[PDB]
């Protein structure tokens, strides 16, 4: 059963992204609220990334786990592309964090694991994605992250592999859970900076330091993650199972 | 200065290919011949390598030599898109190898040296070709060789690292140049077979023979290039110094 835009009445805006807007929907005729990502084909296609988004949308169709956000499909008009998505109702994690500064020990274990979980069943149907960002990293109504960012086959997310023109693999992944668990602790990423010419410098170095209150287990854990080498990072079963995630996490 | 079809007056098909034909063509104003090849968006958006030919096609533009087919321009209009290209009168080699069955010594060296010369302009600008065949080796007024595959970065045609989902190189168009090579004078390519399944299974062993007419020089060159290891294979330079090539080439 095809769609088009008069099936939904179109809330408030969620989000203003560069291709286009998502917004809050409800499905007419079974009033089953959504969100609609909007975009528009001549920006797509003048930016060169209509194909990557149809192949994105192709993969995510495929993928169902509770912290996975789900793709219920799509269409498109004369001009406009159309994505049918799950509603999450409690926003970003990128707004939470501001909110809070920084997350406690427990709630970040907790967020890791959902993500590692995530990344272990996309690993296994051997699905990546290129970035995860916290913008991109959205909480369902009981608080559950949820992974907004499409899988694929500012450089703060970026591995060493990618930005150096590198041979990337399923090991980007866990860099990102490595930037991400830092930048929860801590409230910014690890290779944060003014410029993007010294946030390459220090991605391709892998220089950051930690402040003192990250304690001796999670400056464990990231170091594990964040090695130049993707073959000298941990399998996302090992960090499911680090002394620091199992002994904070939910 | 943009372009439509009613620019052009079509003459005969030149070629029927899968995506759409190839047409002779004259520009109205200037009265200037070339070759109009129409391709439909709905194939290739269905097929899903429209993008691949966007891309294609901005590297093409760029590319001047008298061995490889000039991309004069493009455009679109609701349903169809127009490569406008360089006219070749003599048509494919492909053609010129059925009818002569297969090449003596002189034709086969001077056609691998206009290759190579070509693939070393390409390869100094950082680009490769997926697949070099007979069917889009065209024939300049002179009987010049003219690539006709656009650039990128049936089995027949694809080295090793390609078929068996290995990382592929600059060095793929070394192994084209000994399958074509190999093509040229026995009259059909090394690795042929009834099957898909049998093709891949013998350019993968690297699994030919030569018949008795071929000579040592010719042994020589063909082998070197088709190494199961791309980095055993020679670099372009040393195929037009090998002494089968300088003896044989014009
Ligand atoms: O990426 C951002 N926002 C964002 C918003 C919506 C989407 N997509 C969806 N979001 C939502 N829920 C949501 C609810 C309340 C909010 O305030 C925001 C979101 N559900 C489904 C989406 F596809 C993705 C991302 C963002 C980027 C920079 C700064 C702040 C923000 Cl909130
Ligand atoms: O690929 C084939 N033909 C083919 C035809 C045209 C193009 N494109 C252009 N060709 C031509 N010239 C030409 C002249 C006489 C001929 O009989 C054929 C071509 N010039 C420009 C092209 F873009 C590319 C390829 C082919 C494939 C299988 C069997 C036989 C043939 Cl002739």
């Amino acid at each position: 059963r095809q769609w088009a835009l008069e099936d939904f009445e179109i809330g408030r805006p969620l989000g203003k992204g560069k291709f286009g807007n998502v917004y809050l929907a409800r499905e007419k005729q079974s009033k089953f609220i959504l969100a609609l990502k909007v975009l528009f084909k001549a920006q797509l296609e003048k930016a060169g990334v209509e194909h990557q988004l149809r192949r994105e949308v192709e993969i995510q169709s495929h993928l169902r786990h509770p912290n996975i956000l789900r793709l219920y499909g799509y269409f498109h008009d004369a001009t406009r592309v159309y994505l049918i998505l799950e509603y999450a109702p409690l926003g970003t994690v990128y707004r939470e964090l501001q909110k809070l500064s920084k997350f406690d020990e427990q709630r970040t274990a907790t967020y890791i694991t959902e993500l590692a979980n995530a990344l272990s069943y996309c690993h296994s149907k051997r699905v990546i994605h290129r970035d995860i960002k916290p913008e991109n990293l959205l909480l369902g109504s009981a608080g559950e992250l949820k992974i907004a960012d499409f899988g694929w086959s500012t450089l703060d997310y970026l591995p060493p592999e990618m930005i150096e023109g590198r041979m990337h693999d399923e090991k980007v992944d866990l860099w990102s859970l490595g930037v991400l668990c830092y930048e929860f602790l801590v409230g910014k990423p690890p290779f944060e900076a003014n410029t993007y010419q010294e946030t390459y410098k220090r991605i391709s170095r892998v220089e950051f330091t930690f402040p003192d209150f990250v304690t001796e287990g999670a400056r464990d854990l990231i170091s594990r993650l964040l090695k130049h080498n993707p073959s000298q990072r941990p399998m996302l079963r090992e960090v499911l199972e680090h002394p620091w995630i199992t002994a904070n996490s939910s």
